[PDB]
């Protein structure tokens, strides 16, 4: 049994808040401020180690603390105090450990800093967990936790530094690697820390924490420094058990207890089977042309002209997402190379491929990761040829690390799926994970084994059948999403392939087949009806809930109500918090089917996926001509829909995109494939039904 959930739930929390008790600690108006340095590691990292590359993306992460400043709109909040909050729940989204505000005074900006600046957002990242000694790949983590940790901070500066700059207000943002400020100075007087022996000390973080500031003349509702002295309340009753919703004070050190190349989910629980539940046969499976993305297709104008229009735009509408594009787009000349690489001998021991693949896990989640998996990479995954030459895509790569980033529960569970933050909660585990495996990606070159990520804005592998082998997913009704028994479908996946030789995963089987047969909730929520309500069918070689992409792919790039849509990822019954409740009730689906139906029936009675206003933290912002105003044609604010009667399954029909009618490898952007709608209703028509599939391949076994 794992006993480190959350035994309360913080349904009633504010954002802003975060996931600590920081309003339960002691404080003061004012402290005299000393002189103090930040944590630091207490070994030095060698050449065997991910040094050089966390700090690579910490000074690409550099170049976007300062840059250009939007007009002024007129729909800024005035409210410092909403501000405040505000902007303290922007970076806990992005995974600040700790936040503050204060007031800048004279002798701060008397340096380089811009002296319009009067405050400034300060914030922690705790260090990671770093393997055991002894541990698969201690040695190519020993010693980089300052740097790592300092990567991380660049990249929220720069991203929350560009969201103000959006919002029309000069910021800037500092870390280690990059201040115009004293950052110790500003954690003690934002309430982040206090001094111990010249060393910063904060509660909570007690693996050691790094800095990032942002400085602004956006005016702020400041915070109050920790009582200098004595007991600020860590362990009291109420912070201990977390009743608010917080972090209880023995998850940290239950969490020390298991290893870190396990992850921080029960996975190995999960019951695992040589091949998947859904069935894949290889020989059938036809690869695709990266001018068949959709995406791809509404960029050439194969989806109508308004498409085509706003296929740039549509989830950068939110100055969130514009604070985080610099660096999603310039992470691509990052992702690695497809050329062999000789062996470098650097990286320790590399002969186990049992204990490789344990040093990339916990190399995964020591960068921040939720879910490492490892499969190989079959040549079918990869796409036939790229989208802008039309040149074929080699299978170059051996094996695919495949990682799972946390959309986010609690954000979304006061969106609306389809309205302002809709993006950003894509965009953000877009660029987390993209982070994430160009750092490991380089580790893996410098070790002298060939690797290259794949991001939402470069990516020649499809990740969703990475997702089904390496066992991190199960095929889910939403389609082209699979499912995953402890965050649902809430996740965006990152690839890198690789030659480095590690020992696979294998896929699971957590009975989600049958619980989908059962369910519909996706299908009744989708807002343009592209979610099958039907059976499984066969679809290029694999069986598979197809999803109408056509009608998807319009509703995300077009609708005006928001920035584009991820509702169904809401809506889903395994879209849960992560409470004992929570995980009780996943664990009774996996376990108990004839309590399934029970499950799926009381998600609705019991209004699940109903928005709560509590974690609607976000600004409802549309930059349009490069200023951001009020929406122009409103706010998607959706709420449970209802049932669309006992024969839709029958009546409903959806079109299918199989490689026949799509753009044949070689096609490039520069050509117009209009889709052929009324073909592919008729080929969803004509799909073989998996059964069949499996009668007719037994006839040749
Ligand atoms: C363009 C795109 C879309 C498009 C169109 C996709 C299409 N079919 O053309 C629309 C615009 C449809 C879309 C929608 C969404 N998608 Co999208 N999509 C992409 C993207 C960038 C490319 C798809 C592609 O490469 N070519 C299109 C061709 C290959 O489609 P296809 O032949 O019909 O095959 C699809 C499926 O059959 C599946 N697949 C392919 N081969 C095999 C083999 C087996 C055995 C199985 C089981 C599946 C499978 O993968 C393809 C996904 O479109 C990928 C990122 C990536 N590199 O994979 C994601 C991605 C697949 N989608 C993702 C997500 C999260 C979404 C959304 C929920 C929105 C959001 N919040 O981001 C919705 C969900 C829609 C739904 N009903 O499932 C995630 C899925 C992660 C997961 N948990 O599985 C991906 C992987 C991005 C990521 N990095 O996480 N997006
Ligand atoms: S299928 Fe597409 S349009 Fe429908 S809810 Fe999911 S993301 Fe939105
Ligand atoms: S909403 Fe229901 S049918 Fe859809 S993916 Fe989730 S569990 Fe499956
Ligand atoms: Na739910």
């Amino acid at each position: 049994a794992q006993i480190s959930m959350r035994l309360y739930s913080n349904r009633d929390r504010p954002n802003h808040l975060g996931p600590l008790a920081l309003e339960r600690l002691a404080r003061v108006d004012d402290v005299v401020a000393q002189p103090a340095r930040q944590p630091e590691d207490g070994f030095a990292a060698s050449e065997d180690s991910l040094l050089g590359d966390v700090e690579e993306y910490a000074r690409l992460f550099t170049r976007f603390l300062d840059g250009p400043v939007a007009p002024l709109g007129d729909a800024i909040p005035d409210d410092p105090a909403r501000r405040a909050e505000n902007l303290k729940a922007s970076a806990y989204f992005l995974d600040a450990s700790m936040v503050g505000i204060c007031r800048l005074d004279p002798d701060d900006r008397a340096g380089d800093c811009d002296p319009s600046h009067t405050h400034a957002l300060v914030f922690a990242v705790q260090f990671g967990r770093e393997p055991e000694a002894g541990e698969a790949g201690a040695e190519w983590i020993r010693g980089t936790n300052a740097a790592r940790t300092d990567m991380r901070c660049a990249e929220i500066a720069a991203i929350l530094s560009g969201y103000v700059r959006w919002m029309g207000f000069p910021a800037r943002g500092h870390f280690s690697g990059d201040a115009q400020v004293d950052l110790a100075r500003l954690a003690v007087r934002a309430g982040l820390a206090r001094v111990v022996d010249g060393v910063l000390v904060a509660p909570f973080l007690r693996r050691g924490f790094r800095l990032g500031v942002v400085t602004t003349g956006y005016a702020l509702a400041a915070d109050r420094p920790l009582a200098p002295e004595g007991d600020l309340g860590e362990t009291a009753p109420e912070v201990m058990l977390g009743i608010d919703g917080t972090r209880p004070g023995w998850e940290d050190a239950e969490e020390e207890k298991r290893p870190l190349h396990m992850g921080r989910y029960p996975m190995e629980t999960i019951r695992r089977v040589d091949e998947p539940t859904t069935l894949v046969v290889r020989q059938e499976i036809q690869r695709v042309a990266k001018r068949g993305d959709f995406f791809k297709r509404a960029e050439a104008g194969d989806l109508g002209e308004k498409a085509k229009q706003e296929k740039k735009r549509f989830p950068m509408k939110h100055p969130l997402a514009l604070g985080m594009q610099p660096l999603i787009q310039n992470m691509v000349p990052l992702q690695g190379t497809r050329e062999k690489l000789a062996p470098t001998g650097k990286g320790g021991d590399l002969s186990d491929p049992g204990r490789n693949a344990e040093a990339i896990k916990a190399l995964g989640y020591y960068l921040g990761a939720d879910f490492v998996g490892i499969c190989r990479a079959e040549p079918w995954m990869y796409y036939a040829s790229d989208e802008v030459e039309g040149k074929p895509i080699e299978a170059y790569h051996d094996y695919a690390v495949v990682m799972l980033i946390d959309q986010g529960y609690e954000t979304m569970e006061g969106a609306s799926g389809d309205d302002w933050i809709s993006a950003s909660q894509s965009m953000r585990a877009y660029m987390r994970g993209a982070e994430i495996a160009g750092v490991m990606a380089a580790h893996c070159r410098r070790m002298g084994y060939s690797a290259r990520s794949h991001s939402n804005a470069h990516s020649e592998v499809i990740h969703n059948p990475a997702i089904l082998m390496a066992g991190l997913g199960e095929v889910s009704r939403i389609g082209d999403t699979l499912l995953n028994p402890f965050i649902g479908p809430r996740s965006q996946s990152i690839v890198f392939t690789t030659d480095l030789p590690m020992s696979v995963d294998r896929p699971i089987d957590f009975g989600l087949q049958d619980f989908c047969n059962q369910c519909r909730k996706c299908a009744r929520e989708c807002p343009c009806n592209a979610i099958s309500f039907g059976d499984k069918v066969m679809f290029n070689g694999y069986e598979i809930w197809k999803a109408d992409v056509e009608k998807c792919t319009k509703y995300r790039v077009t609708q005006m109500k928001g920035s584009a849509c991820g509702r169904c990822m809401k809506m889903c019954p395994w879209n849960r918090e992560d409470t004992v409740e929570g995980r009780r009730l996943a664990e009774l689906s996996i376990k108990v089917p004839e309590a399934r139906a029970a499950i799926i029936a009381m998600d609705d009675a019991l209004q699940n996926g109903k928005r709560n206003l509590i974690k609607r933290w976000w600004f409802d912002l549309e930059v349009i001509d490069g200023v951001a105003g009020a929406p122009r044609m409103g706010t998607n604010e959706r709420d449970l829909s209802p049932d669309r009667g006992d024969k839709i399954g029958a009546n409903q029909k959806l079109a299918m995109y199989p490689p026949r009618l799509q753009p044949p490898p070689g096609t490039t952007l520069d050509a117009v494939l209009p889709v052929d709608r009324s073909g592919g209703l008729a080929e969803y028509a004509a799909a073989e039904t998996p059964a069949a599939a499996r009668a007719r391949l037994k006839s040749s076994a």
